[PDB]
């Protein structure tokens, strides 16, 4: 059943998110040739995420020597050392600071000369692997998973994906708030390349979440909010903060809050 | 326009309800001249609060010499002496252990030879004193006040009123379980009598209030729940508790719980 | 304050009302000095109702030799006396079948040389004999009154309107199928003069009138459902068949239908 | 598909129930080697039909001598004896007015040392015939199915599980109002093991059911109504009530009264 | 997965699915023995959409000399050459005009003396085919397709049904307005039937769909609202004229609206 | 009743709500014993408003000469002189470009040493003038007005109060970014004081601006969303650029772009 983890702080929601993905990994007890794979978000909430697994890290809780990742989405036609790349903030934010193997960082890259072909490739790399073990994400506030179109078909694969006025907009403030200056496209993995994971982590902070969490946790699914698909998933965990529990009814809350007990 | 006053238990709720009535009468400096007018209901919720307004008597915390008591109801063909009649409820519970005058408790007598000149006099009786000050009372599932209808007219007046199949089988609690007990009649105070108060506390605790609670709160004014009519008073105050907030969103209770300190 | 009928059949809709204003006439006791005065409309359903007026009448159960009548509205620019006129509706099949005296019946003139001057000599007019008794009419499937606008002011007058295109497509069959030769204009009663009426009855048969029904009974009072705002009136009734009952939850018609019985 | 059955009273439900269980049987044509299997609830509303599936018996409109018998649920660490056991309630409500053979009755067993062997021998036993052919049941006011919990997985099996504070109080009356003589867990079958049966009968009787009758039939699948994920049953069948039918709109239980005769 | 288009006259809606249904045929590139297959159905829309293949074919951009159709369904007892029989319409308003092969057409026969047999050979014969490529078809104001109930099944097939009270007085008005006239049964493809096809149009125009295309576009799977099913289909289609969008949000129609340019 | 204006930029918006304020000065014909009251607010869409305002102004199109304004706001313990003070929003992008006298420019004064009298002051101020002729103002999030709470009574007074933990947040980036930096206290017109105005014009632009707007328009009048009681004012003008659109539905943008035009 899907799971509901209702907190009050973004660095609880954080927290909480490190210490699952720690769980995960040394129950799992990876090795060279039996390697935990990891999916992997951009964006705030994630990077306290990684900033609480930093520091876990740097005590003795965990080790990323066997762990292979696979991100989201990357921009097309972006020098992939561009400060606002998707390379970009998965190296510095993270994988710089962490003891994984360099060649088990996949991230989709924009710059080939075939971007059809670099989506079929990124797709068998992850059947090579077998499968994802725990995909974390975020949540639009339409619903949207990465930058898959809201009312996208729940078997769609890695693709490029032309953005959205809305998604021009909103990642106008990381291109010096010109909306002329963000990449047209994008190469993003498919909702149902997420659906094929094991387990699927969302994490939702913010009052403009509330109504993506309202319709994860109350309504029923429907085809124009993506993480509504979720609620089909063998391991749907949805972890929140308060300001995104706004619109639930108390009686949603405190029976997640008390089951979690 | 309209307090919300959410709490946890019943206990809280007949507390509040009572320091509330205790706060009003002193600093009202009531005198023999100028007394203080107080409406009042029956029922479980309220004999808890009847029981803590003795308790602060008996502390010397407030002095009923000068509160003048008007009751909601009362069965017809019942004799007031009868253990299951609002007489019987109201000096057995409250007016026998504090220091109201004899003569300034006023109940609606269901024994007359005209109903309707009983109920035209006790609606004279409430405009020779001027307006109630405070009118405490309850809500039914339905959002009914009194023995009124769930779709009285707001301006509805005293008046006797045929008992509903549903307030019939209530009731039969009272009357060894048996619905051909129970009397057919009752008078009680109309929509209108409770809208002329100068302040209205409704108390509203269990589960099965959670939803005329939602009405009063979250709703429009809709005429098929009369308890939402109260949206329009001057002064409406309402108390529930924990098992009554459950059908309101948490951003609602959230907004009210800290307006409230 | 609301009195719903929920009926099952058209003809059952159309004697309840019938009979209903021959209660209130005969309890008016009219005279000429103090006549009782009716509002009435056109159309299907109320062609029912008149025909069942004259069996009445036929039958003695009924005078009108002291009623007098106000219809809601008028085409502009059709002789009163062609067929399609609501003259002729008002005149062929009731005025002329009953013992009204001529001077009593009252339809506005779409024929005027000023139709503002001829609108305010009908609101005068009513003015005149105080106010109307029991005004029966329908109700648009937009819950609009007579050729009001769905979103009129609750206190407009009589006064010249131009017909909608779905009006004018509803009523082209009535003119050989052809838009074109509806008349564009029509002297329509406001919607303030409807609610300064005594009484309002409303009749509703069909299918397509359940959503009307729906917002008039169920819902709160919204300013794009004209009908909604008599839930505020003193008198209000609904007379509705099986077809408008369709969208209405089975508790609202419990209610009413255990009320009335 | 669906099949909604909505009657008037409780024992046109519990008829309608007891003369379906008839006719699948008799159907079935049961012999000592082919069984038909029965799946059964405990409750009040399951009482009343007992009652019409006796006097069936009786009227020898069928026999049980080839039924097989499979119960919901049991509590754990009351001996089986005990008057207030679900042992106790289906014997004497039911097994000792019939021609079932007492090795053909199975009931979970609460006072086994080892609770995951008796729930997986339990889990056997029916794999060892096969599938339940017909599964009566009841619904939750929130949904819920058995002693499953509103959130329990579609897939869950037959388990142990610790009993809510909402069924510690529900179940109070049955233990002297006193929540703390409530056995605090149960043995109960999983939401798979009901929809593994062929065919699935919920029974809704009562005003409390109205909310969970509207989930089932006008809602569509929500993850926290345990009830409407009997949508996609292949055979669920659903038979309420008219207080259960109060929150259903008029069309809906139009279409299924015609339908269904 | 799934597309909508939103244009705005009923002579656009027809255009388009003409358009695509040549699209389709010519990249198919139908051959006599690999043909290109096309479900069909009756009433209003379709009939403007069959005029304008009738045109094109005329203006050479495409041939029926390969196409096989079957249509949905048909009336019982009634003689296929009546002018109001299926049959006639399909051949009065399209066959008659254009190259396909006369052995190629299929319509259920209502008249054969074993109308499962006719349904099963019916299915059969689209079987021989392999599958149906595009499947064309309207929406009732409920929701419903083709003769099935409102809640009919997902899995049903062609089968005998019983015309329903709403749908014996919609078709009224080809027999007279004469409810006893229309034929009481008829034969019709099962929801399943419809599914089974590579591709389904549907073709939505008039304010009476408004409420249908909303159920399809914007709401969650519901069972009695058989288009809404259509959501989970590999490449459903639905083409609707501004009257049917007047149900939607603005957002809807602006989020599909761009997306298709 | 309420005049809803959909239009497609933020440009438009205030290019109409300029000239509606042009055409009320040049038809009232102000002098100096009688002059045009308006009501004034801050904000992002008032600043483009007050430049089209000037820039008329400068086209000699109006003179502000014998018009006196009242403004909304002010904060408190803020020096007037304080760049980001609403005096000096006032001054500098509306004032100091027009030629209104210094002695008919009305502003709360948050420096008070009374700021109950100084409220009590403004409120009499407006009284010496009769009435404010016609609030402009815009409408929060929650569709709260002025610094009024979301729950305010519908006949508050101007009156000193506390700025909500949103207020303080949405205000922070005039503060560099500081909660901390943000006044705690404001002086505000109360809601009571806005509906006295003649006419109330509310400009409502942006996406985050479109609950509010639905609100406004589409919902019944709800005491939780301020904007809404403004249904029953008697000249209410909402107008509303198109992304404020996106949460109404067709019909409702239709109708009203229809009857504006």
């Amino acid at each position: 059943f899907m799971r509901f983890i209702p907190l009050q702080t973004e660095q609880q929601v954080s927290c909480w998110a490190a210490q699952h993905i720690i769980n995960r990994i040394n129950d799992f007890k990876p090795t060279a040739e039996r390697p935990f794979v990891l999916g992997l978000p951009t964006g705030g909430t994630p990077l306290k995420t990684y900033q609480e697994l930093i520091r876990l890290y740097q005590a003795g809780k965990v080790s990323f020597k066997h762990v292979v990742t696979f991100n989201m989405d990357e921009y097309v036609a972006l020098p992939e050392e561009h400060p606002e790349s998707y390379h970009s903030f998965m190296y510095n934010n993270f994988f710089n600071h962490i003891d994984i193997l360099p060649e088990n960082i996949n991230i989709l890259n924009g710059n080939t000369d075939d971007h059809n072909a670099e989506c079929h490739r990124y797709e068998e790399k992850i059947k090579s692997y077998g499968k994802i073990h725990l995909f974390m994400g975020g949540v639009g506030v339409d619903g949207h998973i990465a930058f898959n179109e809201p009312a996208s078909s729940l078997s769609s694969r890695t693709r490029i994906k032309t953005l959205t006025q809305d998604t021009l907009i909103a990642n106008s403030r990381f291109f010096n708030n010109d909306v002329t200056q963000v990449p047209k496209y994008a190469l993003t993995i498919g909702v149902g390349t997420l659906l094929d994971a094991e387990e699927v982590m969302i994490l939702a902070t913010g009052h403009q979440k509330a109504l993506a969490v309202q319709a994860a946790v109350e309504g029923s699914i429907n085809h124009l909010w993506t993480v509504s698909a979720l609620q089909m998933h063998r391991h749907f965990v949805l972890v929140c903060d308060e300001a995104a529990q706004q619109e639930l009814k108390v009686k949603t809350v405190k029976y997640f809050t008390e089951l979690e007990g």
